[PDB]
């Protein structure tokens, strides 16, 4: 049943979970329990039209560009939380500090779109920490380069969530995304693989004890690696349209530094 | 199930040797030193090749052209190793075709890796070795289409994979329920699972040794796609040079 390995194993898989749910306020407990159903303040307030985005800036703590901007902002804190997060993970501050940036600088959208599922079902995502909730045709009918960049997460997201994933289960795998070891520019590579390794061991016990049935579901989440990285390139070669078709539009440095060179 | 996955694997194994004229074994024997391959270096080495062991204007145009007629004689191993996977032949005639049609490349490039070491790859059946410097010193775009693969080949063959292992990762690939156009994802999807359960099995019978290859494996096929997008781009760009329509057809 349980060994001295399998042990050391589940513990990994808690202090991740517990370190997880102290990085991410929302968790997708919490977003799956709003999207569901409930009367507490959970209901959201619903953004599908010019009006109601209108009114939802009354109720809720050109648009394309004021969409933009919000979206921009909240990478740039979810990119905060996964810095916490990757912390956590043991080992990881202890490599080369340039190995720590250049783990972050590739894992952060990875790790961002993975967990942005969460938060998506067919028909829209939950915004402004569950608030509110805009959906994905509105989203799409938005001028031309703005409607293109969220129908490809929510393709994603609806056969990721098909998954059926919780939280304990993508703190692991997020924490898997991070230390990856085949990233451009690592400089120790093998300390790297050693800690993945490990942590792929954690989620492979994990997924079999928490989703008993669900057969090869480990082979099938890290085949969604590849989903991922295509995700990623589409975006900034979009991101990139975006640069030169509103010169009068920013871009957070944060987020600027991660896609230079990528 | 402990010997049905075996018997899955065995099956595989042998289809895949008699598909696939240069394994893996075969083309490693050859590639460290174990009939010494004729060796393609520069130009002169090429024409002196080209007569002397006889193949199948502008040399990186030409070189760039054998390996699109290779690259079509491989999808016909391909597809007769495709039909011996059990429950392929099953499938919706329009799915076999979609899921051949997305799945060559990935695999083309997979056993490319095969037949390559950091410092070239064997051409011709083994018969001969273009040196990997010689390919990165073609001009325009050309001496830019190989250096990618190599880099892959590089990183895929350090887990030190063996034909046997191959054949049941190659058939995970080509059974992939993710291919656009896919018209009964549900079969596709159910044979995959049972040919990565064989693929397990044999990865830790194979190599007790090397933790999670399984896991590592799979990874790579993100590198594999990459390399495929990637491809079609110079292909594209390709497209925009002047220097047949039945071949041009062919291929
Ligand atoms: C998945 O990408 C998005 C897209 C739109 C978003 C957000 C995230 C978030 C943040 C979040 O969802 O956590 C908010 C708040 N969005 C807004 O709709 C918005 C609307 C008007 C203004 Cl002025 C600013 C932002
Ligand atoms: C959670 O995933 C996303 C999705 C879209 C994003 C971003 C992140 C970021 C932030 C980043 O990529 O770091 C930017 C700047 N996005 C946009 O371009 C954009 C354009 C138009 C609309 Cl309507 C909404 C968003
Ligand atoms: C699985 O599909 C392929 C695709 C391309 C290939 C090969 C196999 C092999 C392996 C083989 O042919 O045995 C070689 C050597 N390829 C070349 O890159 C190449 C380049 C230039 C010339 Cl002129 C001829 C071949």
């Amino acid at each position: 049943q349980l060994n001295p390995e399998s042990a050391d194993l589940r513990a990994l898989a808690k202090h991740l979970y517990d370190s997880y749910i102290k990085s991410f306020p929302l968790t997708k407990a919490k977003a799956r329990a709003i999207l569901t159903g409930k009367t507490t303040d959970k209901s959201p307030f619903v953004i599908y039209d010019m009006n109601s985005l209108m009114m939802g800036e009354d109720k809720i703590k050109e648009v394309a560009i004021r969409i933009f901007q919000g979206c921009q902002f909240r990478s740039v804190e979810a990119v905060q939380e996964i810095t916490e997060y990757a912390k956590s993970i043991p080992g990881f501050v202890n490599l080369d500090l340039n190995d720590q940036v250049t783990l972050l600088k590739y894992g952060v959208h990875e790790i961002i779109y993975t967990m942005l599922a969460s938060l998506m079902n067919k028909d829209g995502v939950l915004i402004s920490e569950g608030q509110g909730f805009m959906t994905r045709e509105f989203l799409k009918s938005l001028r031309k380069p703005f409607g293109d960049f969220m129908e490809p997460k929510f393709e994603f997201a609806v056969k990721f969530n098909a998954l059926e994933l919780d939280d304990s289960d993508l703190a692991i795998f997020i924490a898997v995304i991070i230390l990856s070891g085949d990233r451009p520019g690592l400089l120790n590579v093998k300390p790297i693989e050693d800690i993945q390794d490990n942590l792929l061991q954690a989620l492979e016990l994990q997924l079999k004890l928490n989703h008993p049935e669900s057969s090869q579901l480990f082979a099938k989440l890290l085949q969604k690696m590849t989903d991922l990285r295509q995700i990623v390139t589409e975006h900034v070669q979009l991101l990139q349209v975006i640069k030169k078709t509103e010169t009068d539009m920013s871009l957070h440095p944060l987020l600027q530094e991660i896609y230079k060179d990528l």
